[PDB]
């Protein structure tokens, strides 16, 4: 019997749902598209085996973090019932469009930044923001896929492939296996912004070992066709020494106040009053 916290529902069974298709496979459990038999609504359901576990859940509500509706368990499995986010992976749109213009990139970067700053205020670090974790909902707002699962208590294969490794943004300090602190999130934000503007992750190589070598040892080169403010922001977020990285002293306040983000009304942003730059052609 596992303590799932306030989201726990002692009455729910897998039999409650019509599982339709597999949305995706994750290190910590498969995500399925499921319909609630009775309610007639669609959810994303994450399913994790209990044998995989060596508070396991601390869910946080925020406009740009995926909503957790409830959680339940069987003799063998744990089920987490989530908002089904159907606007597509942000980097699916990026790939389709080659790159984003700065106002578009700024919007997405700001929404992610707000969620990260909020988490840090609650002494929570995101730790592993990857492209696959960044979705758009049907309206075109950012939704991050982590919902508070305590990963450092669940077993998984973190094997890396020699060529063409799963996309992720490893900060120099993560490669050094140093304790995760909040500034890893700011490196990840920088990498996401870089990729939105330039079309590839910073330091990229087909050869994963080369890419790690680049992250650690290759100076940041920022190609032309971005503004001075964007350049200065990326220079700050992609500082290799976390003690010199933008956000090291005053966290989110340093990002919030950066000139790249001057045009963002953070209050309007977090209250979803800024109509998104792009509307995905979906509604459900
Ligand atoms: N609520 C959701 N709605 C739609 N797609 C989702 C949802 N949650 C996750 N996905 C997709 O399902 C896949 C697996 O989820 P993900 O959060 O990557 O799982 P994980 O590997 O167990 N956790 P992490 O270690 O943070 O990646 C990803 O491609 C997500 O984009
Ligand atoms: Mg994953």
């Amino acid at each position: 019997q596992i303590n799932l916290g306030p989201s726990s529902n002692p009455h729910a069974k897998p039999s409650d749902f019509h599982f339709l298709k597999v949305i995706g496979k994750g290190s910590f459990g498969k995500v399925l598209l499921a319909r609630h038999k009775a309610e007639e609504v669609f959810y994303a359901v994450k399913v994790l085996q209990k044998k995989a576990i060596l508070v396991l859940l601390k869910n946080v509500k925020h406009p740009f973090l995926v909503g957790l509706h409830f959680s339940f368990q069987t003799a063998d499995k744990l089920y987490f019932v989530l908002d089904y986010i159907n606007g597509g992976e942000l980097f699916y749109h990026l790939q389709r469009e080659r790159c984003f213009l700065e106002p578009r990139a700024r919007f997405y970067a700001a929404e992610i930044a707000s969620a990260l700053g909020y988490l840090h205020s609650l002494n929570i670090v995101y730790r592993d923001l990857k492209p696959e974790n960044i979705l758009l909902d049907s309206q075109g707002h950012i939704v991050l896929t982590d919902f508070g699962l305590c990963k450092e208590n669940i077993e998984h294969n973190s094997t890396t492939s020699t060529f063409c490794g799963t996309p992720e943004y490893l900060a120099p300090e993560v490669l050094h296996k140093q304790p995760y602190d909040r500034t890893v999130d700011w490196w990840c934000l920088g990498a996401v912004l870089y990729e939105m503007l330039y079309g590839l992750p910073p330091f990229y190589s087909r050869n994963t070992a080369e890419m790690y070598d680049n992250i650690l040892n290759k100076p940041l080169q920022l190609k032309p066709n971005i503004t001075n403010s964007a350049r200065h922001l990326l220079e700050g977020l992609l500082q290799k020494d976390r003690t010199k990285r933008l956000g090291a002293k005053d966290d989110f306040m340093e990002i919030k106040s950066h000139v790249f983000f001057s045009l963002i009304n953070w209050d309007d942003l977090i209250n979803k009053k800024i109509t998104p730059p792009f509307n995905p052609n979906v509604s459900g």
